[PDB]
């Protein structure tokens, strides 16, 4: 497969391959504010990251992964819309060209300048793989992005950025601290979805923040800097790396506050 976000392999391609992609559960959609409905039985949502153990950053052409050891509860998602217990396997975000455009989901249609996906896999599946087969699979964490003051707990990952330039490249990233990437507020919207990236599986609780973090333009700047393509390839910038809004279809998006 040979998917990415140009104009010959986009967004409007991948179903091609991959006949999901015009399925009855796909991400990202509009947030309709207006629609979403409170729903009071949401239980609480917690977040556990006090002992996350990442380890790894690595360029795979499409996005950025910060990685993390899932080898045991370490980092957990537990909570609001979920059943038992997420561990989180990585995170990574999808930019624009420009700070109108970046997010996958969109709030009353507007578009963010990016979006951070932090990744969590259901451990009654036992491993990333098979639970990517479940419907319950995944709980994403979708959190927005604005430019405007920097975000302190961002500049490692910024920092590093310049060493991992390209398709395939990879640098140690032990002792990131996720917390820092959250906002004050954990109210969210949350409603069943999928994959944003081929193969598009129908897989993810998705829950998404109301409230944006902050950052800077020279942070955003940097990620514009990075490369689609390998090394010593014609530099094609890693930038518009999101899919549009998808069909709500037979879904209800609910939320977490009135
Ligand atoms: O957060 C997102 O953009 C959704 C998303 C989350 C995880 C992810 O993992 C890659 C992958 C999953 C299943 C099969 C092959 C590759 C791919 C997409
Ligand atoms: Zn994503």
């Amino acid at each position: 497969h040979h998917w990415g976000y140009g104009k010959h392999n986009g967004p409007e391609h991948w179903h091609k391959d991959f006949p999901i992609a015009k399925g009855e559960r796909q991400s990202p959609v509009d947030i309709d504010t207006h629609t979403a409905k409170y729903d009071p039985s949401l239980k609480p949502l917690s977040v556990s990251y006090d002992q996350a153990t990442s380890l790894r950053i690595l360029n795979n052409g499409h996005a950025f992964n910060v990685e993390f050891d899932d080898s045991q509860d370490k980092a957990v998602l537990k909570g609001g819309p979920l059943d038992g217990t997420y561990r989180l396997i990585q995170f990574h975000f999808h930019w624009g060209s420009l700070d109108g455009q970046g997010s996958e989901h969109t709030v009353d249609k507007k578009k963010y300048a990016a979006e951070l996906h932090l990744v969590h896999w259901n451990t009654k599946y036992g491993d990333f793989g098979k639970a990517v087969q479940q419907p319950d699979g995944l709980a994403v964490l979708g959190i927005f992005l604005k430019v405007g003051s920097a975000k302190p707990g961002l500049q490692k990952v910024v920092d590093v950025l310049d060493s991992i330039k390209t398709k395939g490249k990879s640098a140690d990233f032990t002792n990131f601290d996720p917390r820092g990437l959250l906002p004050e507020s954990l109210d969210y919207w949350t409603y069943p979805g999928s994959l944003t990236t081929p193969p598009l599986l129908e897989c993810v609780t998705w829950i998404v923040l109301k409230e944006p973090i902050s950052v800077s333009s020279e942070q955003v700047l940097k990620f514009r800097k990075l490369n689609f393509n390998g090394e010593g390839e014609p530099e094609e910038l890693m930038v518009d790396n999101w899919r549009p809004a998808q069909p709500l279809k037979n879904r209800q998006i609910k939320a977490s506050f009135k």
